């Protein structure tokens, strides 16, 4: 009887490997249409690169650049500042995926079963074994343990088991982003592939033609809000964060901007937590119910990575 | 610009009532099809069933004179069924000095009456709940905005009003502390009336607590002879995850074993699961809020558990959003 992990983030996939590599069979679950999560699914609407501090993750990350997932990224980055514009070199190694943000995780779910297009609204267990309900009212079960991977705030309402894990998660801050996509046919004239940005409703801004293995055709630019100017506009529609957010990059960029060819904007409610955690993940053994996500550590590709890793080991060491 | 309610059971439909009787415009949600929610009535074959809410008691003073108004506009009738008890394997009258009330002709026709023409919208599955610089806002499980809202009050068991109050994550952690069990429901319908007085017991030492018949109730269908068959929560909970049919199997079983007549093959069937039936223990809260943040929260788990604690905690939450309007 299998494993259910509901998320197919960077968390939840951390997790099934770590699983799946001790020969446990699992069943993922997504509401989306693929998995991903806020790394984007299979233009790098959402992370955009990542930064590898910790030994375990660092090892990782090796594996996947040999499995030709991930490169290293070494762009010419400027800083915004006191409306003024300049380079901005650092010697910070940092890693995307390749050929999008996206393919990290896609290599991870690899052939794992999964259900995606699946809303899960419930989570409760009998004597023996777990079962979900999703929001068609559909039974899923029965499951031996169940992992969740998802953001705090998505997370309370599948923990409702085991009310003392619920109430903790509860009280984790998120904070959301608006992103913002523009494609340009002819290439803005600047040297610029990236920008760290102060006193703006941006706070970062990346060149994805910068990136190794990318598509060149297009020149697009993805656009970040500061969490606070998304909180001030969260209920704003798309073509207004387009329009607001297209005129903060217009305003601080060296050069002339021709039409788009198209334009995109995300929200995200749930970006980013609010600050750090130490937990690693959250368990209730017993029972048979474990949570991670980015927010029981850093809130970085490397702290989704590492919970995950941590709520699997787990339960291994639990199964016995 | 109006103020939201997220559910549409008699403690958001209470919220409602207040709120707009104190002249303020609301606009309903429910995931359901209908409201009513733990006290709606299941339409079937067999009629309209009370799988839910049974009956309720009133003895808070208000909460009594609002039982006396749907009383005198013909929606609740005082129910005097034969009562009896199954205690030690045997059946046996168990009058008493408490007054109940039903919907009549079906639980749902209170809940439908406070509904009223207020506006609402059924199949409508809130997911989160957040607000901009002024407004409030719902997502639905569709991704489709509402709003904007100038308040919201969340009227869910406490499991499910967490997930919709990340904008308070203070207020969330106290409501995901709140413990609800679960019941499982069955109906069975008889083509010929069972040969018993008996119109409703409460049950021990048994998978069932409680039992009732349709027929005892004013303005049912009496085409077939209805029953409801509540069970524990104990025994919901350690067959908490049994198919549809294997509940129906066993709670005829119980049912079966007390019935002081013959039971032949009932000619229809019903199972329903609650996992959030009640919650596991009292509370004196009332309601719950944010106020400065403009987000409210109630329930029957506020207070009792029962169909006027959640009547009380929805007119709570609206009298403190009343109240704070001028502070705004
Ligand atoms: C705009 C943005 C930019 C970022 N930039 C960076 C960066 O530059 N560097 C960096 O290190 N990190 C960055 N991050 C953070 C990084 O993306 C996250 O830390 C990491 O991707 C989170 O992984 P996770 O598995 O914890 O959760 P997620 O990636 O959120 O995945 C959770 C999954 O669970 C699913 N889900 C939710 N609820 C349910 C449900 N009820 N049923 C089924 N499925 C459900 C979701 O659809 C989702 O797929 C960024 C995040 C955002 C939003
Ligand atoms: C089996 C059973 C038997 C009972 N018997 C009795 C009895 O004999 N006497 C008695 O006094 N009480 C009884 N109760 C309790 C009584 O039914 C409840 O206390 C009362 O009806 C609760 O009402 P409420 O408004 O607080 O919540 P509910 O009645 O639960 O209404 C909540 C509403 O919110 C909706 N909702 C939930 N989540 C969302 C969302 N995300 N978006 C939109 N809508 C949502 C639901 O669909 C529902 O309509 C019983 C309950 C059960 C389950
Ligand atoms: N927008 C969002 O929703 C989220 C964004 N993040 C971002 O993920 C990114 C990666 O974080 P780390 O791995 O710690 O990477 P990192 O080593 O690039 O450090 C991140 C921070 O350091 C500063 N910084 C680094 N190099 C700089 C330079 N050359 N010039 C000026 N400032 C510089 C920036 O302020 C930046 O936010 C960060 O930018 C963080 O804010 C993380 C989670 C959510
Ligand atoms: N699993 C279930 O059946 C669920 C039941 N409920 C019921 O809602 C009820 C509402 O109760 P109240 O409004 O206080 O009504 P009530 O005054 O009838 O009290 C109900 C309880 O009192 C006892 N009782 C009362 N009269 C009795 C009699 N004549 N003979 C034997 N026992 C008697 C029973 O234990 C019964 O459960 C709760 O007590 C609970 O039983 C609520 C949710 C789920």
């Amino acid at each position: 009887v299998p494993i259910a992990i509901i998320g197919t983030g960077i968390a939840g996939l951390s997790a099934a490997q770590a699983l799946t590599s001790a020969g446990h069979q699992v069943h993922l679950f997504d509401k989306s249409r693929g998995s991903g999560g806020r790394m984007s699914s299979k233009l790098d609407m959402g992370a955009q690169y990542f930064t590898a501090r910790d030994r375990r993750f660092a090892t990782a990350v090796k594996q996947w650049q040999a499995q030709g997932h991930v490169s290293e990224w070494t762009p010419l980055l400027y800083n915004f500042h006191g409306g003024r514009l300049s380079p901005s070199p650092d010697e910070q190694v940092r890693w995307v995926g390749e050929p999008g943000m996206s393919a990290i995780t896609r290599a991870m779910r690899g052939d794992l079963p999964v259900s995606f297009s699946c809303r899960i609204t419930d989570v409760f267990r009998g004597e023996q074994h777990w079962n979900l309900l999703d929001a068609e009212s559909e039974n899923h079960g029965p499951f031996s343990h169940v992992i969740i991977a998802t953001p705090a705030p998505q997370a309370t309402a599948l923990l409702a088991a085991a009310p003392k894990l619920a109430s903790v998660v509860a009280g984790v801050k998120m904070d959301p982003t608006w992103a913002v996509a523009l494609a340009f046919e002819t290439p803005l004239q600047t040297p610029m592939q990236g920008c760290f940005v102060q006193d703006s409703p941006l706070d970062w801004l990346a060149r994805n033609r910068s990136k190794p293995g990318r598509d060149d055709t297009l020149d697009s630019w993805v656009l970040h809000a500061t969490s606070q100017w998304s909180r001030q506009n969260l209920d704003a529609s798309r073509e207004q964060v387009i329009e607001h957010l297209h005129g903060a990059f217009a305003e601080l960029i060296d050069c002339a901007m021709p039409a788009p060819v198209f334009s995109l904007a995300h929200r995200w409610l749930y970006a980013r937590p609010a600050g750090s955690h130490e937990w690693g993940a959250l368990s209730d053994a017993d029972l048979g119910i474990y949570v991670c996500g980015d927010w029981c550590l850093s809130g970085r590709v490397e702290g989704a990575w590492l919970s995950g890793q941590e709520a699997a080991r787990r339960l291994l060491e639990h199964l016995q």
